[PDB]
């Protein structure tokens, strides 16, 4: 008379030296804008990554800024939603809570989907104004809006070059940029860049115009970047542990917390044991911390 619980995505006994959490919220945000600046298309498809380095059986509860919110008074608004088996869905359908018993290391705890109250990181503006047969007069300005204190990197932008073009000089302040004749497109490339800045580049494009009467269609302004925080407004609340057996909880853990945002579609027209013990498996930035 004694029922024996089994997890087909935890083993029993598991035990860590210290025990400690990973979340990483990593979201693709894309766009389709307007030379105006009408957002003509956007969404976010977020994931939250977690890898548990937990003793025993954890009984977690996630907690993010979601339509709780709405009870206390930013915030995301989830289309959709897809958890990891181990979640709880009765409670969630509830109560909205994300309970579960995580598996041991990297796992995908959810998946979601969003389109409404995006932080767009950027908006570019494009002017493209003709000057005789000859000659192509281009201005594109960059707009980053998030907060001063942050940084996004890994910047590039692909303004779009006519067929007919014999050669052209660009300039800009911010970064670094060559026209590639191959790819038709100038490349514009910027190393970092905090939030609620400018930044232009200017390019004379000369032509050489052998066809007439025709002007066809040409690819929009891609731009890709990388930025420290989640477009759809994720803000990770907290991540409770309970576990009665080893009677520890999240005041005795350690969560290591990261949000990794980047560039979609964004586009604008003109373990192992030892001796019990459970080992973390480890080309990323290197930060000193003390219980690294």
């Amino acid at each position: 008379p004694g029922i024996h619980m089994q997890i087909g995505w935890r083993r029993e006994g598991i035990k860590y030296r210290r025990n400690e959490l990973f979340l990483d919220v990593l979201e693709s945000v894309n766009l389709l804008m307007s030379p105006q600046g009408q957002v003509l298309s956007a969404h976010v498809s977020g994931r939250v990554v977690m890898k548990s380095y937990l003793s025993g059986m954890p009984e977690c509860k996630f907690g993010m800024n979601d339509k709780i919110v709405i009870e206390k008074q930013q915030s995301i608004a989830i289309d959709d939603c897809t958890f990891h088996q181990c979640v709880r869905l009765s409670k969630f359908d509830s109560e909205r809570s994300i309970s579960f018993i995580p598996p041991d290391g990297e796992f995908e705890l959810m998946r979601y989907r969003t389109t409404k109250d995006i932080i767009l990181p950027f908006r570019v503006i494009p002017l493209v104004r003709e000057v005789g047969r000859t000659k192509l007069e281009v201005k594109v300005v960059i707009k980053s809006n998030f907060k001063p204190s942050l940084l996004a990197q890994k910047i590039e932008v692909r303004i779009p070059t006519p067929l007919n073009t014999s050669g052209v000089q660009v300039i800009c302040m911010k970064g670094k940029a060559k026209y590639k004749a191959s790819e038709n497109a100038i490349v514009w490339k910027i190393k970092r860049m905090a939030g609620m800045k400018e930044s232009q580049i200017s390019a004379e494009i000369e032509l050489l115009p052998t066809n007439d009467k025709k002007k066809w269609a040409r690819p929009p302004i891609s731009m890709n970047f990388e930025v420290p925080f989640a477009p759809s407004g994720l803000k990770v609340r907290y991540l409770k542990v309970f576990e009665p057996k080893l009677n520890y909880s999240d005041h005795d853990v350690i969560k290591w917390v990261r949000y990794i945002g980047r560039s979609g579609i964004y586009e604008t027209r003109c373990d192992v044991d030892e001796e019990g013990y459970s080992i973390k498996p480890e080309n990323d930035t290197k930060e000193n911390h003390f219980y690294s």
